[PDB]
């Protein structure tokens, strides 16, 4: 996240950190939305690649012990049949994936709230992008949880030429866009938090920022749009 500021503790406890085994060490790569004990909704091409990943739960600081955090291996990978890594632009950049173990809920580890299906938010709806990635275009990734007010822009504008054209779907929210605060690498699969009648709900999956850069004006982050996706999302998790 490139102009954020540090999340408190327990603000955002459905955030998880999605990491691969390197060596003989771990490293971050996405976040998550834990949206029940055992499952996380990321982004698709988060797991396009054939690694060995683990989930975080409880996670504040990557590089220090919070005495919050809960690991659990990933079970299961079940990604959207109709994604295409060679197309993100396509959509169904969205990736369901069932936890080893349950976790444990408190204070730290909660299911995130999702919208009812088809809900649409008005343009310049208030929402926070979260996540520990790279606080600069080309930087490095946050050591602690990062959140940035990115206010959506609706399909109408984020559609227009001088914003994202027709690369942008009806079925991504996008957010942001003022060239000082987006998302950025190791944000993908993390959630967008928007607040609809008093309540935050987890309205986007992090899918894609600009080849120009992550803060770039009239580039506002793009997100699966999590209300698209609501049946699929319950026909997997009752089949799985
Ligand atoms: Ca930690």
């Amino acid at each position: 996240v490139v102009g954020g500021t540090e999340a408190q503790r327990n603000s955002w406890p459905s955030q998880i950190s999605l990491q691969y085994r390197s060596g003989s060490s771990w490293a971050h790569t996405c976040g998550g939305t834990l949206i029940r004990q055992n499952w996380v909704m990321t982004a698709a091409h988060c797991v396009d690649r054939e690694l060995t990943f683990r989930v975080v739960v409880g996670e504040h600081n990557l590089n220090q012990n919070n005495g919050t955090e809960q690991y659990v291996g990933v079970q299961k990978i079940v990604v959207h049949p109709y994604w295409n890594t060679d197309d993100v632009a396509a959509g169904y950049d969205i990736a369901l994936l069932r936890l080893a173990q349950s976790v444990t809920l408190n204070s730290y580890v909660q299911l995130g709230v999702l919208p009812r299906a088809g809900t649409i938010l008005a343009n310049n709806s208030p929402c926070y992008i979260t996540g520990w990635g790279l606080t600069r275009t080309n930087g490095q990734l946050a050591q602690t949880l990062q959140q940035a007010y990115l206010p959506t822009v609706d399909y109408a504008i984020c559609s227009s030429s001088s914003y994202w054209g027709s690369t942008v779907k009806n079925s991504m929210v996008c957010a942001g866009g003022d060239g000082v605060r987006s998302g950025c690498q190791g944000d993908s699969g993390g959630p967008l938090h928007c607040l609809v009648n008093g309540q935050y709900a987890v309205h986007g999956v992090t899918s894609f920022v600009s080849r120009l850069g992550c803060n770039v004006t009239r580039k506002p982050t793009v997100f699966t749009r999590v209300s698209a996706y609501i049946s699929w999302i319950n026909n997997v998790i009752a089949s799985n």
